[PDB]
């Protein structure tokens, strides 16, 4: 074999590698190989070619001057049961034996921390599968397809690239990067963009809620609605500032039903607590049961307003899939709706106030985590 099957990773080292202290590095499909049929997609395993004649020579020429040869490719149909692994591992050799050098390949099988563009491929490298020897990033090189260029950005390429995966795993590491018309045929740079959501720019900076005239707590019994994105940061947020105050945290996330929320909101108020409730809350109508609720009991109700843009809570859904087992997937089309049944609070419905809560970063308190809440997480 040569093959490692490992924790949603496969790893080939081929016969002849050495570990060095600097890696050039590739994407595989669009990068090294194309197909041959000339389709967008494969249509069968054995449809593939060399991308550019220059190929071989210049990974000849990189291996030679002391770089480790590496391939880092998302192969997501293996975890998802569409492409037997034995199936792409078998391609991979065909390619191998075709390019004519020595190389290890890393494949990221399933979604998550070692899909690109997030970094866990990278790292796997660095801490497992170099045999101890210390890679420098600065002396390294990254190159792939996925560069997030602009349309018609070179003579005869007139469609942008479909995705910047390749491009941001190189920024989440640290590595220099190129295409392979850049690194491998020497033309220009290209002209492209970065996501428009980018989480390194999240800031600690500014205010916990608006107005800042008002208070967060109150001393007194109340119903406080939360609203806001799955993934705005409701529950954090509600335990970092509310838990630790003496409120009732009635999470939806946990009692199954928004039902459950009603019973356990008017049983926390039957026993004079202060109460809030942790749900998304898009609609008039699910708001007004709480309002509702407070009335009963003859208590304010308050509405806490989640920022949080949807880009900012799909970053979060995709970090806390990375970081917490227990939680399950929020699909995009739940956040399409959520967005699709999205109205505004107001006053009108009842509210004593609303506070808006701006999404302020609050750093991850291990360091390793953190880390990886920086990184773009999507191509
Ligand atoms: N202010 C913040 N700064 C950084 N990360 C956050 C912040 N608030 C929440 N998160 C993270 O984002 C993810 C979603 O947070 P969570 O409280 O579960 O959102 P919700 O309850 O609205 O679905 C979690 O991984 C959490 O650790
Ligand atoms: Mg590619
Ligand atoms: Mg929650």
């Amino acid at each position: 074999l040569g093959w490692e099957s490992l924790k949603k990773l496969l790893v080939f080292t081929a016969s002849g590698v050495k570990p060095q202290g600097k890696v050039a590095a590739f994407d595989l499909d669009g990068t090294l190989i194309t197909t041959r049929s000339g389709k967008v997609f494969p249509t069968s395993p054995s449809d593939w070619r060399i991308l550019y004649p220059e190929i071989p020579k210049k990974l000849q020429e990189l291996a030679a001057e002391g770089y480790k040869l590496v391939i880092f490719t998302n192969q997501m149909g293996i975890g998802r049961g569409k492409l037997p692994a034995e199936v792409f591992k078998g391609k991979v050799e065909a390619v191998l034996e075709k390019l004519g050098v020595p190389f290890q390949v890393l494949v990221a099988t399933h979604a998550g921390l070692n899909r690109k563009p997030v970094s866990g491929m990278w790292d796997h490298l660095q801490e497992q599968a170099n045999e101890g020897i210390p890679i420098s990033v600065e002396d390294s090189v990254f190159v792939g397809d996925a560069a997030g260029r602009l349309a018609n950005w070179a003579p005869g390429r007139k469609k942008k690239d479909f995705s910047c995966a390749d491009r941001l795993f190189a920024l989440n590491v640290g590595l220099p990067f190129a295409t392979p018309e850049e690194f491998f045929l020497k033309w220009p740079a290209a002209r492209f963009e970065l996501p428009a959501f980018d989480p390194r720019t999240i800031s600690s900076a500014g205010p916990l809620y608006l107005p800042e005239s008002s208070s967060l707590l109150s001393p007194n019994p109340e119903v406080v609605v939360a609203v806001g994105f799955p993934g705005a940061g409701k529950s954090t947020f509600i335990q970092e500032h509310l838990v630790s105050a003496g409120y009732v945290h009635v999470n939806r996330d946990t009692l199954g039903s928004w039902q459950r929320c009603v019973s356990s909101c008017q049983a926390a108020l039957r026993q004079g607590k202060r109460v809030v409730i942790d749900n998304t809350n898009p609609d008039v109508p699910s708001r007004a049961r709480y309002i509702q609720c407070a009335k009963d009991a003859g208590v304010p109700c308050r509405c806490f307003n989640f920022c949080a843009t949807i880009e900012q809570a799909r970053h979060n859904n995709r970090f806390r899939e990375m970081t917490d087992p227990s939680h399950a997937p929020v699909s995009d089309m739940v956040m399409f709706s959520y967005r699709k049944q999205f109205e505004p609070p107001t006053l009108a419905e009842g509210f004593l106030e609303i506070l808006e809560i701006p999404f302020r970063l609050q750093e991850h308190l291990d360091p390793a985590l953190q880390r990886l809440y920086r990184q773009f997480s999507e191509g």
